[PDB]
């Protein structure tokens, strides 16, 4: 599994930004240009968000705002990002409140000219495109999973959605424990890499262990009992009182017991301001870097749009690679991953995967706990080079699911339900062959500060234009199908996946099938029964990397009933087997037309006409190995068109391949 | 001129070594034993490169690392090399940065032990000990050079000193020409030997045009829009998707023009993983080798220290040399020139020729894009056998000049600096006498990989020896000198070139005349006028070919103030006329002491004592024929502790000569 090639993983979050905010024009991941984009129940696509008064808003780039709005494109300011607002946003699933819920600024993006360190860091090494928040809300319970595999109860017993755990004096911590404590335990190394200021995003100060530790530490220092009361008097100090306070710091350090000593050491004591990246740069010079590091940047370093920006992440990302490549032997075994808490409340197009009512371990007030929407992630790494998109489903329990592969330490934490649906994130990386290390361009200047601002949409309203082109696209452990089978009153739809991982579906009714999307999780087969209430049916099934099954005919023994459209993905060919069955009395006549990945020129070839009389079936073979794996069908009959199957997907067979961009 | 012998001219380009980390110990070149080598400002010679307060690291072997460290030597890894750390270690023209900006291990060196065919086809063809890379950066803005003679601008506008380039699904490729596209339409044949992975050491895969015809020939595959993009899933392919995906290209390659399908065939195609050898010896064998190869080998074959190994390229340059040799008709007309794109992070003792302020075009960010560090270059021929050494300063694009000379199709991209500074490559030749081919150990066992490291210097350091000997040596195009005169408030020096090349000067001063070195291209007369602000004056300059001019002394009112010396070099007698003036008032004891050259026996009989009163002058003749032109001679005057005059170089006379050794 090659994990013996490295020695520090390094953890970077950042705050506030989702997917297609920074990437949604990025080639080749699933972003503006998106053919798997789900239709809203308008028959509009997701792009377009209902606004008031029946009016629309798109995408639209910050860059044109600020210059109408005469403002700085870099000094956005932040959405609703709470846990109420994002159900709203989310809609039970239809993902069309956007505007409602978080105003039309919700809208807004950024391209590779505002943000090149982004785009070129994607383009050298691996970006993750099914990488999710762990849940729709705010910071602190996104943060929980990362540091502890879960978001726990509230003192109160609600669970924890939103961010109390900020109330320090009076919050008594949470109690489920953090993975660092486990880390401790198995005698594996690790530190925290953070400043005097650091905006409540040392999640582990807020778990009950570290409360205690910091409490004993601060006795002495005259009434401080949590280290930001502290290190705020210490911003706030002249020289001299600075002095007082950490000599007074140290007297309570000393009374610390051995593993309350270490504890501090490793996630509690920090670093004076502007010194984060010297402060990792020194310990990756003198060989001292440890196994896992956790970087907690400042407020304005920290991307968040009320107290950051783009360029001032970007300079401390950059930092931090210089300090780490510097020493080319550390460079050789670290593992950096760069990912957001959340999304703030900026829209992306792609609905989670979310757990269904039945699974009461990620539900609260009858709503998903589990996967909130996309934000980006980046692993940078001598292993990872190439500008490969990932589309494995992640989330943040994903790094810590990494570190369990890699050091042996579990995460009891980790729910049942996150541990099926999200990966370990092991396949970003290709460990056999080497490369040069790239170098990364230094970020510009920062622009002074001109206040936070809301864009609006333009007057003239236009859809984005994702970069063309596809991008080598890493394995995936899925390999999903569904077919129908119109039986008395429903459909039985079958859902079947023969990868080693479980494969996310859901199901978009647009004949009121359902009031809301469905949504289940598959290893191996499992069925939907959707019943059709009136003369026809028609709904969509999405699936990971690009898969879609669409679904349209007649109901009981009413009018062309006899269409049964039956599917085998065969892998090692990457050939799609279609099964053409008559059910009826009449010779129906199927007609099979690529609707992608096959040059116009060319389609007749491949479009293919075929007569089945009744109680019979015919085989026709699509081949995708010229495509790499994808397709795009469509399945009708003559003189119909109440019945249609769309079919598209990528075939996997193991081994890299491309992204589904070549479409046309 | 005898370049109408030469039939065929392959470029075999490695990557990432420096000539010292090499060579530094090789017989006959400037290497670790140089006495020309530039002492630092804390007064330390160049080699002993300052650390970590009041700490320096001294170049130390690989060999004796691995020992300590328990690795394997064949293996060590890769170090910056990126503009801005080349930019902090040369330190404004110092030469003093390198442990910082590369770490200790940027001093770590192979010798013969360690590298037996490298060190051989020194001794029985030709090296270079003045070629260098064309700037202190990367990979891409080297080879830029090599296939185009000059790196542009990006499309920012910014200038092309990095590897932008390689991220060939977003970067547009390079909008000045290649020489390739120059060969092409003057009909002259060339073909670039690859495997289907090289590293993307290509370059000429990164320039508009053939970024244009790959997209077209890629126009089926389903989604790839550069080489590499497809190459990279025909190696992970088995033999039936491997056919597939050659079939999906020629079905682009077919809808090809006859221009575009000849840059394809010529340029883009790429051979089987692990046969390069082989085709270029099919091409050998078969009578169809053209007129310029590039030889691009894959990563494991490349050197580069982060995919591969001097055994590694050890192991390829003998199978291409054997390749030739298999078929003397072909060989006896063919030159191959090995060499390295850029030094890696790797130190090289001698500072570059760099461009001036002045020179515009040869300056970004306020540092030169021109010459970078010395790197190792052999030139393997019938007309390069004997072990020679070749001094005559080069760069990347020398070899396009040498091109230039032999197919006369001109290269307008090199800039007017760098065809004044460099040569064409024609002075490693000599092309009078063909000699036969001499045989080459054949490289040993590739040992097991065992995994990237990085040497550390030894807790107790030493100098390294070079190896004892001097060599035969080319002529060369420089017949410099210097010489001072004090006045007030300035020191004047007075440089002189006679010979048909500009030679390069570098004034390093010791007492606070500049606050960096200070360099100047010289054909003809020049003058420096070196401000004295003190009470005293010292300062070193440098040229071509171990030339040194130490001058120190007293501004004014001490035991010398009318201590002046000029020289005058006679090539045909290839004698030195020393002119000792007294422009003070008391009367002056020059002393003309030989610091080398000379049978210590003899030190006395070559030793001149000689008084001058006021106002006079005498003349002492040092006659360096002896000693095949060299001298190092030592001036000073009796009783003054500051005044000095070193003199110290090598007498051109137009014909071979040895080296400075
Ligand atoms: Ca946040
Ligand atoms: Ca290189």
């Amino acid at each position: 599994d090659g994990l013996g090639a490295i020695k520090h993983v390094v953890i970077l979050m950042q705050e506030n930004r989702s997917f297609d905010h920074y990437f949604g024009t990025l080639r080749g991941v699933r972003g503006f240009g998106d053919r798997n984009a789900v239709e809203l129940p308008s028959g509009k696509p997701v792009f377009e968000q209902p606004a008031a008064l029946g009016t629309s808003v798109l995408p639209f780039p910050v860059r044109d705002a600020a210059e109408t709005q005469k403002k700085d494109l870099q000094y956005i300011g932040a959405l609703d990002h709470s846990w109420s607002g994002g159900g709203k946003a989310w809609a039970g699933g239809w993902m069309n409140g956007w505007v409602s819920a978080k105003t039309a600024a919700t809208m807004a993006y950024y391209d590779r000219r505002d943000i090149p360190l982004h785009y070129e860091l994607a383009d050298t090494f691996t970006v993750c495109d099914a990488y999710h928040s762990s849940i729709h809300t705010s910071t602190s319970p996104n943060r929980n999973h990362l540091w502890s595999g879960k978001t726990g109860n509230e003192p109160n017993g609600k669970r924890a959605v939103g961010n109390d755990a900020y109330n320090e004096g009076t919050h008594p911590g949470y109690d489920w424990g953090t993975y660092a404590e486990r880390l401790e335990k198995a005698g594996r190394s690790w530190r925290t890499y953070t400043e005097w200021e650091n905006f409540t995003d040392n999640q582990i100060e807020f778990f009950a262990t570290f409360k205690a530790v910091a409490r004993k530490a601060l006795a002495k220092t005259g009434g401080h009992t949590f280290m930001e009361s502290f290190y705020a008097a210490v911003r706030d100090a002249d020289a001299t009182e600075r002095e007082r306070l950490f000599g007074l710091l140290e007297e309570g350090v000393a009374t610390l017991d051995k593993t309350e000593r270490s504890l501090f050491e490793r996630a509690l004591r920090r670093v004076e301001t502007g010194t984060l990246a010297d402060e990792f740069a020194k310990d990756v010079a003198a060989g001292t870097l440890p196994e896992v590091s956790y970087l907690v940047p400042s407020a304005v370093d920290s991307e968040h749009p009320s107290v950051s920006s783009p360029i001032h992440s970007a300079t401390i990302v950059y930092k931090v690679l210089d300090a780490l490549g510097k020493h080319p032997d550390v460079w050789r075994h670290t593992a950096v991953f760069i990912n957001y808490d959340e999304n703030d409340g900026f829209f992306d197009h792609v609905p989670p995967p979310v757990a269904s009512p039945e699974v009461t371990e990620e539900q609260w007030e009858g709503k998903p706990t589990g996967l909130g929407m996309r934000v980006p992630m980046l692993v940078v790494s001598p292993w990872t080079i190439g500008g490969y998109v990932c589309s494995e489903v992640f989330d943040h329990t994903s790094v810590v699911r990494f570190l369990e592969r890699w050091t042996g330490v579990a995460e009891p934490n980790i729910s049942d339900w996150r541990r099926t649906v999200t990966g370990d994130l092991t396949s970003a990386f290709d460990f056999s062959h080497a490369r040069r290390r790239p170098e990364v361009e230094q970020p510009g200047a920062i622009p002074p500060f001109s206040g936070r601002w809301s864009p609006k949409p333009p007057a003239v309203q236009h859809m984005p234009v994702q970069e063309p082109g596809a991008r080598p696209a890493r394995a995936l452990p899925y390999q999903p199908d569904a077919q129908a089978t119109v039986e008395d009153g429903a459909v039985r739809v079958d859902l079947s996946n023969t990868g080693r991982s479980s494969a996310h579906f859901a199901l978009y009714p647009y004949a009121g099938e359902f009031p809301v999307p469905q949504h289940r999780d598959v290893k191996g087969t499992a069925r939907w029964t959707v019943p059709v209430t009136g003369a026809a049916y028609r709904f969509t099934v999405t699936g990971p990397n690009g898969f879609r099954r669409e679904f349209a005919g007649p109901a009981k023994d009413g009018a062309s009933a006899g269409a049964e459209v039956a599917s085998r993905v065969d892998a090692r060919e990457r050939d799609l087997h279609l099964t053409l069955r008559n059910t009826g009395r009449t010779t129906l006549t199927f007609t099979v037309r690529p609707l992608g990945y096959v040059d116009e020129a060319d389609l007749r070839d491949w479009t293919r006409t075929v007569k089945v009389k009744p109680g019979r079936s015919r085989t026709v073979v699509h081949s995708a190995a010229d495509a790499h794996g994808w397709y795009d069908l469509d399945v009708t009959v003559d003189g119909d068109d109440a019945f249609r199957r769309r079919l598209m997907g990528h075939i996997e067979n193991g081994r890299a391949s491309v992204s589904g961009h070549h479409h046309h």
